[PDB]
C-alpha cells in the first residue's frame, strides 16, 4: 500500500531504520557496530535536508534528531571496542 513511501523518502526511511539499530548496538553495550550506525544515520539525514527536503519548515524534524546522534557517538568512544 502507501507503507510511508507516498509522503517519506527512500533515504529518509533508511536513515531511521539504521538511527534505530544504532542505538539496539549501543544499548546492549556491544559497543562494536554502534558508532558507525550513529555516524552513517546523520550522512543520510543531512543529504535528505540539504538537498531533498519537504513541508518548508517540516525539514527541521531531522535537524533534531541528526544533532543527538552526531552527539551521542562521543560517549561511545569510551568503551567502544
Amino acid at each position: 500500500g502507501s507503507d510511508h513511501m507516498s509522503s517519506t523518502s527512500p533515504n529518509l526511511q533508511k536513515a531511521i531504520d539504521l538511527a534505530s539499530k544504532a542505538a539496539q548496538e549501543d544499548k546492549a553495550g556491544n559497543y562494536e557496530e554502534a558508532l558507525q550506525l550513529y555516524q552513517h544515520a546523520v550522512q543520510y539525514f543531512l543529504h535528505v535536508v540539504k538537498y531533498e527536503a519537504q513541508g518548508d519548515k517540516a525539514k527541521q524534524s531531522i535537524r533534531a534528531k541528526c544533532t543527538e546522534y552526531l552527539d551521542r557517538a562521543e560517549k561511545l568512544k569510551e568503551y567502544l571496542k
